[PDB]
RNA sequence: GCUGUCGGUCAUACUGCGUCGAAUACACCGGAUCCCUUCAGACCUCCGAAUUAAGCGGCGCAAGGCCCGGUUAGUACUUGGGUGGGGGACUCCCAGGGAAUACCGGGUGCUGACAGCU
């Protein structure tokens, strides 16, 4: 009944692996990392791939303890996201500060990709969000969030073209529609 | 703890320079009649018994070398997959394997058979 139409299929997980006991080296130093993904599976991939970035792991000479998802604390009300995050263009890398605004933090990285894609043609493989942190709006640096805040917002409905429900559609209609409604 | 003869691994065992070695013992060392060797008793050979300086052994050196580990680095490179990216040159993701100098933390030996010596 809730429309799976709107976001993409993201959910926050916790992973955390710990490299693999040896004789020379018993207990080793534990890792812990917040991931973004489709899925509990897809998270230890990712996982695996950024673990590799930074420390001599791999998922042969590793082993994963958890994979615990992590949701929002309250999901009803509307909060400022500062998105924090680097992609792969033709030429080289580059470091991105983007700001998001929606309910939930899964809501804001199906957002950002969207947004990520359409302006920079940076492909799903490339991008990796580094850390999504919620902000207050006494605190957003970007002009397109600035004009929102504020109490007594208002925002008038123009030019209204409905998506009718299928049924409701007709091929032939008489009277010709009415966008200004009012 | 050592010295000799025959060795094993064949530099952790080599090379350079400097100090110290109880006791056998290796050694320098004295001689040319015979065995024997040359230009030459230096080498070699034979017959000997009136100083640890070298050889030999131990240790040192902000030593060179050598050996071992950590970095370098999950980088370079690479196997399988892609109706991935890119005009090409090339490059990224997925499932896997994965080096080498440079440079600093420790080392400089271990050993079998036989005969002897604090």
């Amino acid at each position: 009944k809730a429309d799976p139409t709107l976001q993409q299929k993201i959910s926050q997980y916790q992973v955390v692996g710990r490299k693999q006991p040896t004789e020379a080296e018993p207990n080793p130093s534990l890792f812990r990392m917040r991931l973004f993904a489709r899925n509990k599976v897809l998270a230890v991939s990712k996982f695996w791939y950024l673990l590799k970035k930074m420390k001599k792991v791999k998922k042969s000479t590793g082993e994963i303890l958890a994979v615990n998802e992590i949701r929002e604390k309250r999901p009803t009300f509307v909060k400022n996201f500062g998105v924090w995050l680097r992609y792969d263009s033709r030429t080289g890398t580059h470091n991105m500060y983007k700001e998001v605004r929606d309910i939930s933090q899964n809501g804001a990285v199906s957002q950002l990709y969207a947004e990520m894609a359409g302006r920079h043609r940076a492909l799903p493989s490339n991008i990796q969000i580094i850390r999504v942190a919620e902000i207050k709006a006494s605190q957003c640096r970007r002009a397109h969030m600035q004009q929102l805040f504020d109490s007594k917002l208002k925002l008038p409905a123009i030019r209204r073209i409905f998506p009718t429900p299928k049924d409701k559609k007709s091929v032939f209609c008489a009277r010709k529609p009415t966008l200004f409604l009012h």
